[PDB]
């Protein structure tokens, strides 16, 4: 059997800027075999779903020196997170029937040639599309950015950006089953709403209608703010760094605001780090798999009792993966943002 | 017994911009009698020593908010650290004929009515003048960022701004000693010349004479930084977050680059310390004296040893004090910049 492989290609390098789904195409043509090479060490999958992350828009621009991860190629399938079911397996961790999670191809079957990089799903009663976010790398990173980077204490005051996202609805989930104070910041009222109902959030504000963010966090932090899980960097980060208290910290997860520009924003007032003995860290979660037994132990058990909550975004087809891609920088996603290849055979889970 | 006492007073506060010696006036009228009061809980000190120390700039200026120490008083003396003789007590820890170092008066007495500020000084072979720097606050926040907030690692790559300057002429040879590769930014050709040949630094460069930061760090780090000793922020951090490696650490001692701007400069380029995992932090040596004693120990090992070099730019007289002082954000001192307000009689030998 040779059967149909759609694929979304990568047009070509951008420069900085923001991203245009005529940057990707979809390519209906391509056409695979089922079963692996013989004198391979390797697994075919089966794509069922994959996740867009905003990581991915660096990758679509030529660099010089290496960056963490390896550029996209122009004309080769995009890739990313996501699911996969074992087709065929000529190595001996991986059966025929499993499910796995990791880096694979935004097509509908995926050669992977080096196995040891995707993780065995041991949980297939959760709902398989949650292993691109909460039980996914997206998880992990809050988890490892909440737990270690931060270093909380009950009762510490936490300003999570981008806080209806992936990252930011379960770290503000984490920080308040912590006992500390939580207020998260995002891009509409819905998400405010969100975060303040289904997410169990102290405050939430809707950023874009504040006209002085200094004053805004001002208001929910009447002491100030000990500790900011930064998703989006900018002018927010000043604002922060304005009310953050003595022997504050910053997990400085990500900058968002900044992907697309041409000319990254200024961040003015960082001397106040040394009269305030602020701690600012990056990470970056693929240091840290040695880290996911414990974590997935802890967040299994939340999710089989219903304590923490999770929103997903989803999207149906491969077709829609490039615009979904895009949508994450115009902040179009309402919660994880999936994108459903192929649902596995014999799901019967009802929605809205 | 009453004496003269002479004073530099704070004139004004000054707004955001640079300092100048005229904010400043000596008094020459004043005087004091040279006991405690009866029934006082204090230490009456003949001032023997002063430090100048960039920090102090910030204390001219009003602070509706209150930074990590008060904002000095229009007519009345500026402080700083010192050292001290101790002339009369009533307060059990200090005795007469005592030396002492900590926050003292801008002036030629002190009476010291807060005496647990203060720190007796148990190595009196050492220059006193070394407890105005050295062996005093400086010194401990050179050992502070290195040994703690740097978590430095035998051959790490190490590079130090106003690394001429008291903080830095220590953590360069810190480093060095650590096992680590370092390397130094200064404002002068001669200062650059002392970081190579008297401190020991691996390379140099004249900062002032670098067009492109970014490339002048990559010329001394062709694989990058593993730990910045940040004394000056602005452009020169942004080249620094170019060209330091993964898991890089930058200590935030201080960003003198800023201090007398009316705008402070914009970091452009903070998203790499995601990608690269950097750990940014600031420090205040205020919060760490309790390191002191063991500090101090190993220090005097070095000195005694001859393991350690230091520089003191000296000035004589507390009528010099304020040009002293300006001089710092001018970089006109060349090495810990010390005034003599007083010695202490029976004495080493300089040039
Ligand atoms: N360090 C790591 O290992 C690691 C791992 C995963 C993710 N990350 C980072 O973590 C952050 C969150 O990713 P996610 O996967 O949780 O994405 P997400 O929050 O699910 O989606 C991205 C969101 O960013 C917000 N946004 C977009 N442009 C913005 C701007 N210009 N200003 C302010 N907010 C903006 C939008 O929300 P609003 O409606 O509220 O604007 C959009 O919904 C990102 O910065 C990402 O790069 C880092
Ligand atoms: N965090 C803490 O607890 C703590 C404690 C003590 C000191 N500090 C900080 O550590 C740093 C060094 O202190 P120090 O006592 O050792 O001072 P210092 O280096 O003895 O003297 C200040 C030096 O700064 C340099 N400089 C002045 N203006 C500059 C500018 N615009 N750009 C770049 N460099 C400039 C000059 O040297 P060049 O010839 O090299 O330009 C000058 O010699 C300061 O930022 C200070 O505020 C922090």
């Amino acid at each position: 059997v040779v059967v149909v492989n759609k694929q979304v290609l990568l047009k070509h390098f951008i420069p900085e800027g923001a991203p245009k789904e005529t940057d990707m195409e979809l390519v209906t043509t391509g056409t695979i075999r089922l079963r692996v090479p013989e004198g391979s060490n390797a697994v075919l999958l089966k794509n069922l779903y994959l996740s867009c992350d905003p990581y991915m828009r660096m990758r679509m621009t030529k660099h010089e020196e290496a960056s963490y991860v390896d550029d996209f190629v122009p004309g080769a399938p995009i890739t990313g997170f996501g699911v996969g079911k074992v087709v065929d397996s000529s190595h001996p961790d991986f059966k025929t029937g499993d499910y796995v999670w990791g880096l694979i191809g935004w097509e509908e079957y995926s050669l992977i040639t080096k196995p040891q990089g995707l993780f065995k799903i041991h949980h297939t009663e959760i709902p398989l599309s949650y292993y691109t976010g909460i039980l996914g790398m997206v998880g992990l990173t809050a988890y490892v950015g909440f737990y270690d980077i931060c270093s909380p204490k009950k009762g510490e005051r936490v300003f999570v950006s981008a806080a209806a996202g992936a990252v930011g609805q379960i770290v503000g989930q984490f920080a308040k089953q912590f006992g500390c104070y939580v207020v998260g910041s995002a891009g509409s009222d819905e998400k405010v709403n969100l975060l303040k109902t289904k997410f169990g959030f102290d405050e939430a504000f809707n950023y874009k209608k504040e006209p002085d963010l200094t004053k805004a966090l001002k208001r929910y932090f009447p002491e100030g703010i000990d500790i900011y899980f930064e998703n989006v960097g900018g002018p927010m980060l000043e604002a922060v760094l304005h009310n953050m208290r003595i022997k504050g910290r910053i997990a400085a997860c990500g900058m968002i605001s900044q992907y697309n520009l041409e000319k990254p924003e200024g961040v003015h007032n960082l001397f106040l780090i040394v009269g305030k003995r602020i701690r600012l860290e990056g990470f970056l979660v693929f240091d840290h798999y040695g880290s996911y037994p414990e974590f997935e132990e802890k967040v299994v058990q939340l999710i089989k009792e219903e304590k923490i909550k999770y929103l997903e975004d989803i999207v149906e087809g491969l077709e829609n993966a490039p615009a979904a891609l895009i949508g994450l920088f115009e902040g179009r996603n309402v919660g994880k943002q999936v994108v459903v290849v192929s649902r596995e055979k014999g799901h019967h889970h009802h929605h809205h």
